[PDB]
């Protein structure tokens, strides 16, 4: 599924990702947008042979298990496929627990890179 830009917001606010560790709504929005473009479905390859899945492009190296990813860890206990669902309930679950992990929201280099140090509040702009 490809998600709307206000739909994602609603959607990410009733999980409770708003302020999550001090990150606002705009944060999560924001990432998800130069991560996947709002697509549940994207998968990347990394150069280790490891893989990103889902709305916020989750690492198989740590987090999930796809089975292909030799000496990798399943920190969040999911099948990797699950993390491309249309409902974002396992992807937010499993972001809650990688944003607390010491290093917050660096984890995610499209953040980092294009999101940490802008107006992040005009990702949530006219949104119900």
């Amino acid at each position: 599924k490809v998600f709307g830009r206000c739909e994602l917001a609603a959607a990410m606010k009733r999980h409770g990702l708003d302020n999550y560790r001090g990150y606002s709504l705009g944060n999560w929005v924001c990432a998800a947008k130069f991560e996947s473009n709002f697509n549940t479905q994207a998968t990347n390859r990394n150069t280790d042979g490891s893989t990103d899945y889902g709305i916020l492009q989750i690492n198989s190296r740590w987090w999930c298990n796809d089975g292909r990813t030799p000496g990798s860890r399943n920190l969040c206990n999911i099948p990797c496929s699950a993390l491309l669902s249309s409902d974002i309930t396992a992807s937010v679950n499993c972001a809650k627990k990688i944003v607390s992990d010491g290093n917050g929201m660096n984890a995610w280099v499209a953040w980092r890179n294009r999101c940490k140090g802008t107006d992040v509040q005009a990702w949530i702009r006219g949104c119900r």
